[PDB]
């Protein structure tokens, strides 16, 4: 597991559960290719993206729909979706962790690069 | 000043100073179109990017050059950039300002929104 | 103004206003003597909390009421406050600007210093 | 497991190794009692402070001890230590995980509180 996503709730204190979210490689055009896609567990979290092979050197995005979790709770939520766009690199860590925090108006996102 | 964005340092604790930044709006055929572009000052603010008669409703991306603006200073950071998507004067015309903390592996993005 | 306090609310995308706080200064004996405090205006920020001749150099703690604040909204949060504890003007003087970013289960704190 | 502390390193986009936190439960006389206290290990948690017949409802602080982080890493934060201060209520639900992301001029801690 190269890649796993995991998702808070700043409002609720909760891990952000059925978050959806679609992973996209920058292709050699400078065009989004659909890559991989998930929903966070009742965890927060989202693992088997990918897989060791696949996951090679470039520019990923990752697109969570923050908007269509805000919605379901009834709360009108200020961003479309959180973005986090990175370079996949072999020179570093193994395991990538990208952790979401989300709140209506506000969000933060951390990478967390570990072996 | 219909939209600024404020960019800071979180290793610093100081204004970002020279973040480039692109703004996109959503086209008709749902592609991203060229909208505005600039640079934080020496108070790490972008103020000017557009006028109230030209921001009008849409989906606007804020694309804030963050991998370019730690480069400079000779760190190697995770993000590409950051994205701030969201649609904006759907209820009448708002003032935004979007905030933005940044760290070599961790961001947040904040928005205030004032009638 | 050499100490200034702004507060943001995550939830709403607003200034957080009314927003209480009260600074200590550590003393002689290890104790928190109330050092200065106050509550933020409609802009969301503090100022006026202490001159350059009284800030000297220490430790100084600004407590934030963010319980106080979640309350008066009808918000349950976690945390009873927030704790910014810093040593100030220990190469000399400078200007501090906290600012502080508030959701119910989560906050963020940053710090600006200039000279 | 009642309680656990998970602390990220923002610069490096790494756990917090090592680092140092106590643990004070508020007195009657509204002095803080040491509770618990340890050091993050190689995953940046600390697990096992407390025990659930231990953690009774009350007023807690997680003093975190930043400051020794940034140093041993050779780089001058802002703050003392990074403080959460918090009402364990079992009204809600029973295990809580603080989060704390450092930055040498800005922190973020979350609660993620679950059953
Ligand atoms: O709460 C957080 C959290 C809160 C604000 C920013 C980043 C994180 C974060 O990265 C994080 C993790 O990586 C994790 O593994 C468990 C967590 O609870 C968190």
């Amino acid at each position: 597991c190269p890649l796993m996503v995991k998702v808070l709730d700043a409002v609720r204190g909760s891990p952000a559960i059925n978050v959806a979210m679609h992973v996209f490689r920058k292709a050699a055009d400078d065009t989004w290719e659909p890559f991989a896609s998930g929903k966070t567990s009742e965890s927060g979290e989202l693992h088997g993206l990918t897989t060791e092979e696949e996951f090679v050197e470039g520019i990923y995005k990752v697109e969570i729909d923050t908007k269509s979790y805000w919605k379901a709770l009834g709360i009108s939520p200020f961003h479309e979706h959180a973005e986090v766009v990175f370079t996949a690199n072999d020179s570093g860590p193994r395991r990538y962790t990208i952790a979401a925090l989300l709140s209506p108006y506000s969000y933060s996102t951390t990478a967390v690069v570990t072996n």
